[PDB]
């Protein structure tokens, strides 16, 4: 990992859809549920990855595996409480069961205010937050 911009977008309209999702559903992860369920149903009811030309197929996979692994492990043992990122929905399967309303009512010990406030700072001004 040593690179950062954006790009690409015909190629694989559902990383775009989730990516535009995924900064904005940083303070919302319900948002996140029902748009990633629609585009989830979507791409299962259409195709998959592994897509695009010979070299958008490795440089996607590659890149999407980068960070969704390094966010994966993260948002995994982020466990914060409240509506902190909805990263996680959209990182496993779906967080919907269990979102802030639960994780913060019990973890309540310390809320998204200090998981998302340096998670979110980072995140979201990564993704553009402006």
């Amino acid at each position: 990992g040593h690179h950062h911009h954006h790009h690409l977008e015909d190629a694989d309209a559902e990383f775009d859809i989730v990516i535009g999702n995924i900064e904005d559903i940083i303070m919302e992860d319900e948002f996140q549920h029902l748009q990633q369920s629609f585009m989830e149903k979507y791409y299962l009811e259409f195709d998959d990855s592994e897509e695009n030309k010979l070299s958008y197929t490795p440089i996607f996979n590659e890149y999407i595996e980068i960070l969704e692994k390094h966010l994966e492990q993260q948002l995994v043992e982020r466990i914060p409480g409240f509506n902190m990122d909805a990263f996680t929905h959209s990182l496993k399967q779906h967080k919907d069961e269990v979102s802030g309303d639960i994780l913060d009512m019990l973890l309540t010990f310390t809320d998204f205010m200090a998981f998302k406030e340096m998670f979110t700072d980072y995140r979201a001004e990564k993704e553009g937050r402006g």
